[PDB]
């Protein structure tokens, strides 16, 4: 048994809920949180600018010693901070961005990171500002993911045709 409340069942393993995944995280203090990141751990907007804001910039301090340390991650790639006031710890994970012409075929690669992970609370990869088809998103996830993962669907209209499409 865990922590997350009124997840709509989906697979053996994955979970989703229409929240805004900010909100959810302070609620439950998961062991993981996902950040839909970029390579250069720059949280200026989206799921980033979210996270971040309500850290009080502090993830992006952090993130900011990471990359003048390692330098920027890879698409598909991912690593682990501290979850700050939100989590245990944050799993930063890359997905492709179509709007900046990165394969698509990088986001299997993205999700393999969270079988890294017991139990994640995540968004939609590569989904928002990132530009791909989040029902594209939600079918790799569920395709690539075998850990426990508990997604959280900003907009309603959103996750209403996520749940109504789902095969
Ligand atoms: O939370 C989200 N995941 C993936 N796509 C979107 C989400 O919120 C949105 C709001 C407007 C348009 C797309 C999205």
């Amino acid at each position: 048994v865990n922590s997350f409340s009124g997840y709509l069942k989906l697979t053996d393993n994955v979970y989703i809920k229409n929240a805004d995944i900010v909100e959810e995280a302070k609620k439950v203090k998961p062991t993981v949180v996902v950040n839909a990141a970029n390579v250069y751990l720059k949280h200026g907007g989206g799921v980033a600018g979210a996270l971040n804001k309500a850290t009080n910039n502090a993830m992006q301090v952090e993130s900011d010693d990471y990359i003048a340390t390692n330098g920027p991650l890879k698409v598909g790639g991912s690593c682990v901070l501290s979850g700050h006031n939100l989590a245990k710890h944050c799993l930063h994970v890359v997905g492709p961005n179509v709007n900046k012409g990165e394969d698509i075929q990088l986001l299997k690669s993205a999700y393999e990171n969270f079988n890294q992970h017991e139990v994640l609370l995540a968004p939609l990869l590569s989904a928002g500002i990132f530009g791909a088809d989040p029902i594209h998103s939600l079918r790799v996830c569920v395709d690539t993911v075998r850990t426990n993962v508990y997604l959280a669907v900003f907009d309603k209209n959103l996750y209403d045709k996520l749940v109504s499409s789902f095969l």
